[PDB]
């Protein structure tokens, strides 16, 4: 793979396909997307409008983080929804994760179809990547663009070499893959303003220290989750944190590898000390199969 | 330099002076503690002892069994053995409050213990209490002589007695288990599928660990079902119990320590859980010292 020939080339061919039409891309903060906002701006400038939405379920910092890449550093009109409160107050009471996921769902499409009909998109964009079993789109309330997607042929690793050339920060060029509904899946049972502090903080140490180990560049993911069970503390009772980290190749299946015992270790007592409420720190140490990636 | 041979005899010695004559009951909780006291005074008094053994059904599995084969079958001790298990899970039907189900287990043993008692027209309570590293009331009111012979020694003079007197490794060296057995290891409510699981995870933990050789460096190393859920993948997403591990080392009574385990022990036993034991998603290791957690999970 020749990152500098791919470049060039899929440039060129965006700038064909999308004309002089307005387009409009969904940037999660991941590699994927990143790679192809960038590529997409190269390719028409102040055409593309950029647009992130605040769930509140994002990792620590993201919305900052995605500020000061694309807006301040790079140059992209970038519309930023903040949607913490809406979200929120819609997973008021919602402890089944298939209601999470189609209500997290919903906002999310509605927010965006909204911004893309104010701004009168024509063409959307995606950092689908291959393979393909997995162009117009209609969106939910009629809205219909034409999609374009520069890395559908391109697979992980490619990729990554795509953001170094592209000069995208290293946190973007090896983020881990993170889920629509974010942290509300990492928050089993309700999604309470307590209980989603408690992950998004934990989530921060275990990102940092795994960064640290410079294990962010072997890992397909590595994360923290509230559990709804609590346990016993030095006689009170509090919140289960369990850590989540596992290899992978896609998430098809995964093995969690022999993570060193001191690492685990620094997790669990930042953990505990550094986050209040919190009784226990456990690790999963199941494959998958038969487990899936996520708790919920 | 403790004496066990020495020891031996003059504790039988004693026993048959402060016995006398009369009736005594022990309870038999499998410990090393429990079965040298009853050891003790079974060659001091012969057929005048009477152990207990409650079947709650909150014990290790085959607990009943190692009991009857070591205690009536090649000591030849007078052991009773109650078959309590339906009425334990029965009283503890709705109960979450891990207090409340420490209480209810604590006096419906008694209950259980003291029925034996007053049948039998008991007199002395013989018990295994060590030192740190006498009449009693029961309930409806009978009173019982209290004889400790063991108050005097330390734990490893103790196991050294049971050594002499000839228990098995599997109780001499046994690591220690809560009076409120398996409860306390299945949080929420204990249902009979929950505790079941809770058993058979405790079993493969024991295997496993004993199998590697580490049951002499770990203090303890157990199985807890947790009250909460997780996603398992059959054919196309289930829900299932997540059962936590638990291994430590401790030197005292304020702290324990999560040590370095090998990692192939982790995931063979996280596998075994999985493949072998119905309707388990997921198997955790706990990563907390005390402070701040406890050893326990409730
Ligand atoms: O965008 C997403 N929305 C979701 O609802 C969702 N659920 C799981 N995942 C991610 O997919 C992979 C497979 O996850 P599981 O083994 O938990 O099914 C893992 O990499 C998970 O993070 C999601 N991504
Ligand atoms: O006989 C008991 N009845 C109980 O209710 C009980 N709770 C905890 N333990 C045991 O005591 C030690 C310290 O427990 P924690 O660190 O969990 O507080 C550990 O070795 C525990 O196994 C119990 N033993």
């Amino acid at each position: 793979f020749d990152p500098k020939k791919f470049i060039d080339e899929a440039v060129e061919e965006i700038k064909q396909q999308i004309s002089d039409r307005k387009a409009i891309i969904a940037l999660s903060g991941g590699v994927d997307s990143s790679v192809a906002a960038v590529l997409t701006h190269k390719a028409i400038g102040d055409k593309l409008t950029a647009v992130f939405v605040d769930t509140g379920l994002m990792r620590k910092g993201e919305r900052e983080e995605v500020e000061k890449t694309f807006r301040d550093k790079l140059g992209l009109n970038l519309i930023v929804v903040d949607a913490k409160d809406r979200f929120l107050n819609a997973l008021k009471g919602v402890t089944d994760p298939e209601e999470k996921r189609k209500i997290i769902g919903k906002l999310f499409i509605d927010v965006f179809e909204e911004i893309a009909e104010d701004i009168k998109a024509e063409v959307l964009v995606q950092g689908t990547i291959a393979p393909d079993w997995i162009h117009n789109v209609a969106l939910p309330h009629g809205m219909v663009l034409e999609v374009v997607e520069p890395l559908r042929e391109l697979y992980k690793d490619e990729v990554r070499l795509l953001a170094k050339e592209l000069g995208l920060p290293d946190s973007i060029v090896y983020r881990q893959p993170f889920p629509g509904p974010g942290l509300a899946v990492r928050v089993l049972g309700e999604v309470t303003e307590e209980k989603l502090n408690i992950c998004r903080e934990a989530n921060a140490i275990v990102e940092e220290e795994v960064k640290k180990a410079n294990l962010d560049k072997d890992l397909w993911q590595y994360f923290a989750v509230v559990l709804d069970c609590k346990a016993t503390g030095v006689r009170e009772y509090n919140w289960i944190v369990a850590l989540r980290m596992v290899k992978s190749l896609d998430a098809m299946t995964a093995h969690v590898p022999e993570i060193p015992f001191d690492l685990l270790k620094r997790i669990s007592k930042r953990i505990t000390s550094e986050i209040p409420n919190v009784a226990r720190v456990v690790f999963d140490i199941t494959d998958k199969p038969p487990a899936t990636i996520e708790f919920e």
